[PDB]
């Protein structure tokens, strides 16, 4: 109720394409649609030791220090910006980010109290008992700007000053490094140089400036295109791809089995797989030209690797382009076709892969990042400006 920015914005971003081969109100109706199969299989409001609180339901992890983990504070991120964006068309919109919100600060971190632990579990001991990770943090406090333009700050919850407090008491303080890097959350060191680059949000970067007013952002989103850029030439130079994560200066790729995550670490897997999301959105948002060479040095990679089927994409890939993963799934596919959007000669690309993700339904990781993207490539994922 009382949307400002309501579904459908159907923005269209300058020098970017969407699908063409379909009108814009079928794109919005494939997106009402994964929304509504999105939203009955994962939203959740069953904590018992949390009544009104709201969660996305992840896959069944391992133990987290005893409890039994049923969503993470990164798919408490991915809900939230959902939820903002679907409002107008989702009448409960309001109510159940309010309900996601209220479970990110009662489930703070354990560190810094103004960020969010990153196990959500059904008790009372479980809220406050873990630290934070940074790409959580990232996508809740982003949610927050866009409430504060999509409803206002004046009702139940400042969304506005909460956005600020995250931003600068929690992120800035806990995860900006002295060298202006982003770490890996805030029980990381402040001069880490342990990084994950889907943790590379640009264009959240851009808005947490515009809000704030604190030139820290900027300064964090040009080191880090230095960073890509500097680790790209050296260790992807006929890819364009980064590994899951990196570590030290220069950057280099990180070892296998870091943080016991994979034995990919060290190669474009899936914590990476999102990041062509994240980098596009920079240049088709803010204009930014750095975006738009790195998004357009891995669609052409992607394009050529599979002679333009995007069906051919696997789950994994070496940073020299071999062959890792087996299968086509949404957090893979779908970053690669939102990288292409920049160039006008990708439209067939982007025709073939809209029409294979669109209705793609497969699990927590893959259908969540395949909304989001599928939001932003219709250009119902509009931009909050002060």
């Amino acid at each position: 109720a009382k949307e400002m920015k309501p579904f459908p914005q159907q923005v269209n971003y300058a020098g970017v394409i969407k699908p063409n081969h379909v009108t814009q109100e079928s794109l919005n109706a494939s997106v009402r649609s994964y929304y509504d199969n999105w939203k009955k299989k994962y939203l959740k409001n069953d904590l018992s030791s949390l009544p009104g609180g709201y969660y996305v339901k992840g896959e069944i992890t391992g133990d987290a220090d005893g409890f039994k983990p049923l969503g993470t504070s990164e798919g408490q991120g991915y809900g939230m910006i959902i939820t903002v964006l679907m409002a107008g068309y989702d009448s409960n919109a309001q109510k159940i980010y309010d309900g996601l919100f209220k479970t990110a600060r009662t489930f703070k971190s354990s560190q810094n109290p103004n960020l969010m632990g990153w196990v959500v579990a059904d008790s009372k001991k479980a809220q406050g008992h873990f630290d934070s990770a940074t790409d959580g943090d990232l996508d809740i406090a982003y949610s927050l700007l866009l409430a504060h333009k999509q409803w206002g700050s004046n009702g139940t919850v400042n969304y506005l000053k909460e956005a600020q407090d995250m931003i600068t008491k929690g992120i800035k303080a806990s995860n900006v490094t002295n060298n202006n890097q982003l770490n890996l959350g805030d029980w990381d060191s402040k001069s880490s140089l342990d990084t994950r680059p889907s943790d590379w949000m640009m264009s959240h970067l851009r808005a947490f400036y515009e809000f704030t007013g604190d030139k820290t952002w900027l300064t964090v989103i040009n080191n880090l295109y230095d960073v890509y850029t500097q680790f790209s030439n050296k260790y992807s130079p006929n890819t364009g791809l980064i590994s899951d994560f990196v570590v030290k200066n220069p950057p280099q790729p990180a070892p296998k089995d870091f943080l016991d995550e994979s034995e990919y670490t060290n190669a474009y897997y899936y914590n990476a797989s999102r990041v062509p999301l994240r980098i596009v959105m920079d240049y088709a948002m803010y204009g930014e030209k750095r975006s738009k060479v790195i998004s357009d040095k891995v669609s052409s990679w992607i394009q050529n690797k599979t002679n333009g089927n995007p069906s051919k994409i696997v789950d994994g890939y070496q940073l020299n382009g071999s062959n890792i993963g087996s299968y086509p799934t949404a957090v893979f596919v779908s970053p690669f076709i939102a990288a292409s959007i920049t160039s006008s000669n990708n439209q067939k690309w982007v025709n073939s892969g809209w029409d294979w993700m669109k209705n793609k339904r497969e699990r927590y990781f893959s259908d969540s990042y395949n909304l989001l993207t599928m939001l932003f490539i219709t250009g119902n994922w509009w931009k909050p400006v002060p």
